[PDB]
């Protein structure tokens, strides 16, 4: 059977941005790099970047709603929202949902969103409040 | 700071077949489903699938490398990668060029893997047969 998420993998366009993006703009740690891509801890995420001619710089009105959160301490997340808007880091949405959430694109237009609030608060919510439609099981 | 990857929201077109593909054919967990989405999870990862009429099902060759892995145990990769295999699930790629690793596609064209082995191992095994330029920290 599948345990969790064993690695996720972005398409970058150009390397070195990317990596000062994940590494020193958002403090994940580099374990390693090469020619073609990086690897990168956060947590117990295992990201890899891949230097990938065929990604293209991408608006986010031109992707679709697929996106990665990672997960940062509601006391943390104000001070970390303002480190990505002093660095001019566009945001892609707003938070119109449970849990504070900052929505952010990388240099490629990678869909990321910084999320306070595990699956079980989100259940929570929502069987309090629950969606159209919405069944549990 | 930032720790772990908090969810990972896949955009897709038709619901019910992307609920069954995940749950049903890979074994992830069910907690809510409701007429725009899901909750499933996968060992520690919360997973959303999110209705989206942006989303297209996009062949292999028109998506860049961004991809998902999720875990599996040594005993286990065979007999499930056979067993996707069996079923007729789409492929996008098959050399072995991360460790022990079955690429596959979701219906929408999201790239999938299966694999075995942490970021530990991977940096171990780099070490004795490093990609081109590769430099450890
Ligand atoms: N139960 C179930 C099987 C599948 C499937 C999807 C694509 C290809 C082959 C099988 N999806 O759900
Ligand atoms: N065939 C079928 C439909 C469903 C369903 C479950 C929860 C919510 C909406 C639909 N489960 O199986
Ligand atoms: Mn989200
Ligand atoms: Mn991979």
């Amino acid at each position: 059977m599948l345990s969790g998420l064993n690695h996720l993998t972005l398409a970058v366009s150009q390397l070195a941005p990317s990596v000062a993006f994940y590494q020193q703009l958002l403090g994940m740690t580099l374990h390693a790099r090469w020619d073609s891509g990086a690897y990168l801890s956060c947590g117990d995420l295992w990201l890899c970047l891949s230097l990938d001619p065929q990604r293209r710089v991408t608006p986010p009105e031109e992707s679709d709603y697929t996106h990665y959160a990672f997960s940062i301490s509601e006391a943390d997340f104000a001070s970390f929202a303002a480190r990505l808007e002093a660095a001019g880091v566009a945001v892609w949405k707003l938070n119109r949902s449970e849990g504070a959430s900052h929505y952010f694109l990388d240099p490629d237009g990678h869909k990321l969103e910084l999320h306070v609030g595990s699956l079980a608060q989100r259940l929570a919510a929502c069987r309090e409040q629950p969606y159209k439609g919405m069944v549990f099981f």
